[PDB]
């Protein structure tokens, strides 16, 4: 009966062969940040503490999805994608920028699904600390990823639905089981492969530049449905990895009406986004202190197998502020050969991606950012208008 517990370690000391020989073994190496994922008797992490170059010991948290079902064959626009202003920005792009790439930290993807397969670039799996590129290990179990990549990314066209980007690339990255459940250890393990990419390499051509290199194949967005409530050193500092990458970082805020976003959410380097519904209110279950809102009640999107469903929750929310994101950055990207940088909460200008989405969104409640709404429900047209302005 090993457990697996996530060590936070100084290279020059630290000393694996000693983890063998208590019985345990490394699981993941991680590449990006100084931490293995390692398994070993419960009754021995006494002394994995005491060895040369463990910094900390940290336990495998867990985090859940925050979507649920709830309770035309031509393609429908949902009303969330309408909501937050996107079709009128595809004359302008529709997200098919190449170097553009979102990231879905999530159940998996039914990658064949004929409203999305066009749109998914890298199908990839995580469980178990394990990194697969198989299909099998790839598709979702669940039916959630499949229903958040959709409202991103839904094919435009004659079937189905269609997402706030229709035709930016996904990086399908599975880091939840079947039920929904995901290991804190494997969702970091998926945020260094949404950097590293297919090529298994952050900057391959080492000019400092990963997110809107088109020399890199790094994805630019990283969403988040998903969320804990444990704040663990070694997962903020993969936050922190991605962050400095360049990568915009998007999360739900949880759906248990506390006061405040669940992690990864709630750090200050991730948009934390909360849920509203088809009359502008804000979802009862909606955890407060987001920092935005979108559609998150009765979201019709994509489903196993090759199918469509209604689900609602914080997880349905994110997606439409992350494809928002690709918008941005696809626009950008488009007129001037670069992407903008991340920004930070606080911000209130037009020259980061946080700053447009915070100065466009749509201000309901009282006047300004407010613990139900945020900075309010996004808006994917004006976005791009401050973003080319
Ligand atoms: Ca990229
Ligand atoms: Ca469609
Ligand atoms: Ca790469
Ligand atoms: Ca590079
Ligand atoms: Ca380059
Ligand atoms: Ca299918
Ligand atoms: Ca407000």
């Amino acid at each position: 009966n090993t457990i697996r517990v996530i060590v936070s370690v100084d290279k020059a000391k630290f000393n694996p062969h000693e983890v063998l020989g208590i019985g345990g073994h490394i699981v993941y190496q991680f590449k990006l940040i100084p931490a293995v994922v390692v398994d070993v008797p419960a009754n021995a992490v006494g002394k994995l503490k005491k060895m040369p170059g463990v910094e900390k010991v940290e336990f495998d948290h867990q985090a859940v999805l925050l979507g649920k079902p709830s309770w035309q064959p031509a393609q429908t626009i949902p009303w969330g994608i309408e909501r937050v202003k996107a079709p009128s920005v595809w004359s302008i792009t529709d997200g098919s920028v190449s170097v553009i790439q979102v990231a879905v930290l999530d159940t998996g993807v039914d990658y064949d699904h004929p409203d999305l397969a066009a749109n998914i670039a890298w199908c990839v799996s995580t469980l178990r600390g394990k990194v697969s590129t198989k299909l099998r290990d790839c598709a979702d179990q669940n039916g959630h990823g499949t229903h958040v990549i959709g409202t991103i990314a839904a094919l435009n066209n004659d079937i189905g639905v269609v997402g706030v980007a229709p035709g930016v690339q996904i990086y399908s990255v599975r880091v939840l089981d079947a039920r929904g459940s995901g290991s804190y250890s494997d969702i970091a393990i998926g945020i260094e492969q949404a950097i590293l990419g297919p090529d298994g390499v952050a900057d391959k051509d080492g000019d400092g530049i990963i997110a809107g290199d088109p020399d890199d194949d790094a994805a630019e967005v990283i969403s988040m449905s998903l969320g804990g409530p444990a704040d663990d050193s070694y997962l903020y500092d993969m936050i922190i990895q991605a962050y400095n990458a360049g990568i915009v970082i998007v999360a739900a805020s949880g759906n248990e009406g506390a006061p405040s976003p669940s992690y990864p959410a709630a750090y200050p380097e991730v948009i934390a986004v909360g849920a509203i519904d088809s009359n502008d209110n804000i979802a009862s279950f909606s955890n407060r202190q987001p920092e935005v809102s979108a559609p998150g009640v009765d979201i019709l999107s994509t489903y196993p197998d090759d199918s469509y469903e209604t689900l609602m929750g914080t997880a349905m929310a994110t997606p439409h502020v992350s494809g928002v994101v690709a918008l941005i950055q696809a626009a950008y990207y488009q007129k001037y050969g670069k992407i903008l940088p991340v920004g930070t909460f606080d911000d209130i200008s037009k020259n980061t991606v946080r700053g447009i989405l915070h100065i466009t969104a749509d201000d309901l409640g009282p006047t300004g950012w407010d613990a139900d709404y945020g900075y309010g429900v996004v808006r994917a047209a004006l976005a791009v208008q401050a973003a080319l302005g």
